[PDB]
Parts: structure tokens; C-alpha cells; sequence
């Protein structure tokens, strides 16, 4: 552990980069906890412009120990500094949200539909393909050679955002605990009717997340809808707000399945309402997806928001193109 | 030409013309089913060729018109009886090959499985095969060319039979309201999971049956479940009990959907809990079955207590063949 951290910074010393890259991921492999490492590492990617990726190292390492002295006075100076660059990034997105909100766009929007079922299905494992997601929606013959199950995952999805799009965007007032599983009801209601619009009665572990116990969701999910209603995440960017709703949801795990469906329907709802086009994290983005989701149990829902917003970035300039 | 046709029928089966005369009186009740004299006349017709069943139900259905009209009379305080002791006959009949059914058998079993779905769903239009049904509830692999709705009927049906045969079949106690929103939420939850497992919102008509309203629904299922836990229902022989406990479902008609099949399903958990095989109403047989509940509406259950009971020996035999 501290073997590679010594070999890193001697590595670091004079030249060869990428080996000492390698062997400070191998000394936070070794121990995440290791305060002297972050911190090293920290002072390390600052040096390839990397600010962002620092100030999460020195924030990781203050957690661990408050008063590490080099870690506090790095973290001193990148806290405002990172603050101002993640409210710069929020500035080019509403901008770009601007140019949006003024026949080419409304062959995007159609196609950007079956698009987003594609990625939020696929994400979760499903084999089908784009074509034969456009023929089951079409056609609602299904389609030969694929399972009965993955094909009713599209049409769940359908029903979702229908709902979705005429009941609750427009709608006025509070957003209710009977909404979120009115979603979860159409969501996996073809696949497992059972526990489709239902909470979770047996208790689960997605990665090294283990989330609340069933005899506590109910309370959970009380105090997630209030924070929803509040004022404290009204007065936060769209952005920020639509992915702490999403980290939420998805922690709470309130259901056997669809969390991750729901939830991104649930960040969706959120952009919309405040006049953001609808966003989609693409099958590929998974593995950095559940990083950032990893990340943020750990005690840094940062990256997370940075990533929801690097998507809606994504979005806002595939709109731009015509 | 109501009292026309009746007196040329009449006219007709004087010295000979049967068949001109059968068609003559079925017109006379084509134009008019409250035709006192026709039903009269057509019930001592009927009585000639043997068929003793369809003469009293003439008789009756004369009598709940004109209660004192006497040539129904005489014949009804003849036949009431005779036709009560006829019935409780096919009812011991029945009773000694179900005596008679308490590797070969395993077999039909297995298969009948498969063919009581078949049954089920295409009384109801479903275009799928027996093949067709037996691929997707072995492979869970959609089957090419046909709808995604006609196959979740299929896989509906056998989560709900499935369901009953775990849960409630050998289950101790009362049924209740509970058990039956539960048969509903699997057998219309892969083809509607907004309406399945909830009662009717709206009123609906069923072929000339317009049934309870929805906010009268809640109370007739309440009286409904009652009679089920009730011992004059309890006194019954377990085909009218399984008979009269569909007819009433299917006559409140508490579900947008699937109301004939979660009867067909409570029917047979009647009957197996009373140590009788599970029932198959053939797609063939649609015709006679709705004739039947149709007849049941005008004031008369007994031609479709016969049905059900004709269906049971006929099921009776099927498993006698081995
Ligand atoms: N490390 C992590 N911690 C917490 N939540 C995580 C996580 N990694 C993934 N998730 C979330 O949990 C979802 C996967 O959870 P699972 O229990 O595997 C099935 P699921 O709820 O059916 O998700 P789905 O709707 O994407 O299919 C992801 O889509 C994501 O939103
Ligand atoms: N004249 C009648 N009066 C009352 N019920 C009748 C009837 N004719 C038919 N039925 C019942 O009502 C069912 C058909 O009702 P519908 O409203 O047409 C659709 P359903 O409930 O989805 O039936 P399903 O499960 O057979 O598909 C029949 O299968 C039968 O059990
Ligand atoms: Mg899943
Ligand atoms: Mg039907």
C-alpha cells in the first residue's frame, strides 16, 4: 500500500507519467482510505489540468481525516475555484437550452423517442435492437426469435412516458408518493404485474449498495416526496435538482425492479417541468454511470451531477445540429 | 304475425309436418318470448320428442309472466318435480365417475394444462394455437407472426393458475374480495396492469346485459363473497355451488376485462376443493355458453347449472379413457 505510493511519487519525479498513474490507482485499489495517497495523487492530476478530479481527492481525503493539513490547504483554494467551474458548465446549458426553446426538429423528437426506450432498456440488459423496438411499438406484433419478457420491458416503458407526458408534466401542484408508483404501475406492470406499483418487501443489494430495509421505505419515501415539494431543492439549478432526485430514488431502491427505469423517468419529469428537453444516458455510458453512482454512496454526489449534465449538454447540442 | 305463426304451427303439428312446426314455433318467440300461449304449446310439443328439460323450462318461463295461467300449471306441478329428480340423477351419475377418478393419467394432466388455456383464452378470440401456447410457456420466447397481447393472455393465465393452485386451493378458511382482485391482478396484468387487479370505473354492456354500476360494484361483491362463506351455498352439490358461483361473477361484471376468465378459474376452486377435476368450457362450445348465461339473465340458472355439469362429465370421461 504505502510501498506503491512511494514508487508513484518517485515515478512522478523526472518523467514516466503513466506509470506512476497506474501505480497511484494501484495504491487507492490497495486502500481508498489512504489520505497520504489521495492527496498525492490530487497534487498529481492538477499538474495535467485536471482540477475537478483533485478536488475530489483532497474532499475524499478531509472526510477520512479533518485536519490533514495538506489536504485542507489544497482543498481551501479548489472548493470555490470548482464551485465557480461547475457554475460556468450550468451557464453554457442554459444558454444552449435558450437556443433550443427557439419539420427537421420534429424528425428528431420522434426518433429520440424510440431512441430513449433503446438506451434505458438496453442499459438494464436488454438484446433488442432499435428497429425491432420501432416494429413492437408500431406494429404491437412481436418480434420473432427475442423473449416475451424484454419486448414487454419496451412496451412498459411506452405506457410510462405516455402517462407521464399527459398526466404529470403539465400538472400543477405537489408531486405525490401515488405519482412515483402510478410510473413504477406501467414501468414493469407487463413484465411482473405482482410487484409492479408496489414497494419492496424483501431486502436487496445492487453492487455494494445495500439499501434501506422494506419496513423503513415507506418512511424514506415520505421524506424523499417532501424534499421534492420543498423549497431548498426548488432554489437548486434544474440539473442539480433532476439528478439528487434520480441518486435518491435509485439509493432508496423503494422496488424489486425498474428503479433505474423509474428514477430516469423521475429526472426526466424534472427537466421537463422546468423547460429542459428530456435526457437519455446511453447503453455504452454504463459503466461510468455506475461509477458516478458508486461515487456518490461514498459520500460525493459531484460527479454524478457533472455526468447528468454532460448528458443534457449531449442532448441540448444533437438538438442543435439542425 | 305472432298469433299467426303460433296457430299455423299448431295447424302444422296436426297429423304430421314436425320439422315445419319446430320452425313456425321458434318464429312465434323470435317475435315475442312473452308469448304465454306459444311457450304453452311449444313445451307439449317439446314433450312429445322426449325432451321432458326444455318443456319445463317453457312451463316456467310461461308461469313467471301469467302466474295463473292454468294449462302451464297443471303441466309445471307435473314436471317441477320430475325434472328435479331427472337432475339429481345426472348429479349422481356424476359423483360415481368422480368416485372412478379417485404415468397414463400424468400425461393427460400435463397436457390438459396446456389445453384448458387454450380453451380459456380463445372463447374469448385469441387466434393462437395449442402448439403456439405450449412454445411460449416452455421457452418464454414470443412467437413469430403473432400480437404481444394475445400472448400475455397466456402467460397471464397460467400466473394465475399457478397462483391458485400454491395459495388458495388447499388453503384453510373463508374466501374473500382479496383472493379474487388477486386471480384478476395475474390473469389481465401482462395485457393491462392499470385495470387489472381493480374493479370497474366505468359501466359497460355485455352482449344485452348492462351490469351493476361501479359504485353499486364494491357492495354486490361484498354480498357475492358472503354467499361463498355462507352454508345454504355450503348446502349445495359442488357443480350448482361452482355453476352459481360463476354465473353471479360474471354477472356483476366487476372488471374491465377478463371477468369470464377469473369465473372459469373460481369455478374450478370450487370444484377442486371439493375433490372434482378442473373444468374445460371448449372454444366450439361459445355458442351454448352464451345461450345459457343468457337464459340465466331471463330468470332461469338451470340450463347453465346443465351446461356446467354436462361440461364436468365430459371431463370425467376424457381423464376414463386411461
Ligand atoms: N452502485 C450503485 N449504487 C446504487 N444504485 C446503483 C448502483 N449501480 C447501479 N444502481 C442503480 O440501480 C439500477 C440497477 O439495479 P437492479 O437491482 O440491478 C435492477 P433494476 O432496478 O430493475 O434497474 P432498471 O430499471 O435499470 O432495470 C441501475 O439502473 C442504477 O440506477
Ligand atoms: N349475456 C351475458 N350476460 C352476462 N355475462 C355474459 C353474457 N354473455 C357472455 N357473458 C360473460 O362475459 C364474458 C365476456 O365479457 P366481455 O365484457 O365481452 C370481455 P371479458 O370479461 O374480457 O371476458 P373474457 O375473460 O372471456 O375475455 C364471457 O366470457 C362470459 O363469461
Ligand atoms: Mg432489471
Ligand atoms: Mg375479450
Amino acid at each position: 500500500a504505502r510501498a506503491a505510493l512511494n514508487q508513484a511519487l518517485e515515478m512522478k519525479r523526472q518523467g514516466k507519467r503513466e506509470k506512476a498513474q497506474k501505480l497511484f490507482m494501484h495504491a487507492l485499489k490497495m486502500d481508498p482510505d489512504f489520505v497520504d495517497a489521495l492527496t498525492e495523487f490530487g497534487i498529481f492530476s492538477e499538474e495535467d489540468k485536471d482540477i475537478i478530479q483533485a478536488d475530489y481527492l483532497y474532499t475524499r481525503a478531509l472526510t477520512i481525516s479533518p485536519y490533514h493539513e495538506k489536504a485542507l490547504v489544497n482543498r481551501d483554494r479548489t472548493l470555490p475555484l470548482v464551485e465557480e467551474i461547475d457554475q460556468r458548465y450550468f451557464s453554457i446549458i442554459d444558454s444552449k437550452v435558450k437556443k433550443v426553446m427557439s419539420s427537421a426538429l420534429r424528425r428528431v423528437m420522434e426518433e429520440t423517442y424510440y431512441h430513449h426506450i433503446y438506451h434505458t432498456v438496453a442499459i438494464e440488459g436488454n438484446t433488442l435492437t432499435l428497429s425491432e423496438i420501432r416494429h413492437i411499438l408500431e406494429t404491437r406484433y412481436a418480434v420473432p426469435g427475442k423473449s416475451l419478457e424484454e419486448q414487454n420491458e419496451v412496451i412498459g416503458m411506452h405506457a410510462a412516458m405516455k402517462y407521464i407526458n399527459t398526466t404529470l408534466v403539465s400538472r400543477i401542484g405537489s408531486v405525490t408518493i401515488s405519482d412515483v408508483l402510478e410510473i413504477h404501475r406501467r414501468v414493469l406492470g407487463y413484465v411482473d404485474p405482482v410487484e409492479a406499483g408496489r414497494f419492496r418487501t424483501t431486502q436487496v443489494l445492487v453492487g455494494h449498495h445495500i439499501p434501506p430495509h422494506p419496513q423503513d421505505v415507506e418512511k424514506q419515501m415520505q421524506e424523499f416526496v417532501q424534499w421534492l415539494n420543498s423549497e431548498e431543492a426548488m432554489n437548486l439549478h434544474p440539473v442539480e435538482f433532476a439528478a439528487l432526485a434520480h441518486y435518491k430514488l435509485v439509493y432508496i431502491h423503494p422496488f424489486i425492479d425498474g428503479n433505474g427505469r423509474t428514477s430516469r423517468l423521475l429526472m426526466n419529469l424534472i427537466l421537463m417541468q422546468a423547460g429542459y428537453p428530456p435526457i437519455t444516458i446511453r447503453k455504452e455510458q454504463r459503466s461510468d454511470y455506475y461509477h458516478v453512482l458508486e461515487a456518490a454512496n461514498e459520500g460525493d454526489v459531484r460527479p454524478f451531477i457533472r455526468f447528468i449534465a454532460k448528458c443534457t449538454e449531449t442532448t441540448l447540442d444533437t438538438l442543435l445540429f439542425a
